[PDB]
């Protein structure tokens, strides 16, 4: 399949090189798999989300995003427009708060929650964790979404955006979840974006068009940006059976873009995602 005049960061997820505007993908598109986007909430009524998002859990006086965030994220994973997997059926768990805020038990308390309740869903296909959160580095947040990744969900996890070495912030530290910086669309590290050993992979996250609360679209930047690519890059790849939920960020980083970024600290993966699909 083509999407053509797509986001720029669609079309780069496709492409052997930038600069170009139509996303190919196989018309599977992400059917059979989850995707949760555990942030501010997601505004599943938006049309982008055709009926396949929905909230699931919130830790606060509502489920709705007031915020954006979320809606944005969740859109970059699996919108019609604005999506990496087209199909993929969303679920929403607000840990943050409409300020973009929340306790650190709180946001552990919802990763538990979706290694336990990925057990009440259909997910034939596999199970994957959108997290575009972090803070300070915490040995019990890390072990979260630790707990989550080996419970059989394929964790992405923004790196952060102090422009920093990513060992400092967690989840973003955990080494078993699939840790992603940003890239921009002329192919250089994201003037934001933290970098280390620690990351795993890069995804498009500077001017990022997607869905926003009231039905509405923007672009925005951030490592919160360049995760759900990743995200909706291995719920699309296990739906083609390519891959599973403990294997996805070791193959997204096996068949990605190498040595194509500029910018990239020395001793920090030069990785790119990337679908390797061929129409």
């Amino acid at each position: 399949a083509a999407q053509t005049n797509a986001p720029w960061g669609l079309a780069r997820i496709s492409s052997t090189s930038p600069g170009t505007s139509t996303y190919y993908y196989d018309e599977s598109a992400g059917q059979g798999s989850c995707v949760y986007v555990i942030d501010t909430g997601i505004e599943a009524s938006h049309p982008e989300f055709e009926g396949r998002a929905q909230m699931v859990k919130t830790y606060y006086y509502s489920s709705r995003d007031g915020n954006g965030h979320g809606t944005h994220c969740a859109g970059t994973v699996g919108s019609r427009t604005y999506g990496v997997a087209k199909k993929t059926q969303l679920f929403g768990v607000k840990v943050l708060d409409d300020n973009g805020s929340g306790q650190y038990s709180t946001i552990i308390a919802g990763m538990d929650f979706v290694a336990s309740d990925k057990n009440n869903r259909n997910c034939p296909k596999g199970v994957v964790a959108s997290l575009s959160l972090g803070g300070g580095y915490s040995s019990s947040v890390n072990s979260a979404a630790a707990r989550l990744q080996s419970s059989g969900v394929m964790v992405a996890v923004a790196a952060g955006n102090n422009n920093a070495d990513a060992r400092n912030y967690s989840p973003a530290s955990e080494p078993s979840v699939c840790t992603v910086g940003a890239s921009d669309r002329y192919d250089r590290r994201s003037s934001f974006s933290n970098y280390g050993s620690v990351l795993d992979i890069f995804g498009p996250g500077t001017d990022i068009l997607s869905t926003w609360i009231g039905g509405s679209t923007r672009s925005i930047s951030g490592t919160s940006m360049a995760t759900p690519h990743v995200a909706g890059l291995a719920a699309y790849l296990m739906t083609l059976g390519k891959t599973t939920a403990a294997s996805a960020c070791r193959y997204i980083a096996d068949t990605a873009n190498k040595g194509d970024l500029s910018n990239i600290p020395f001793g920090t993966v030069n990785l790119l995602a990337y679908n390797n699909y061929q129409a």
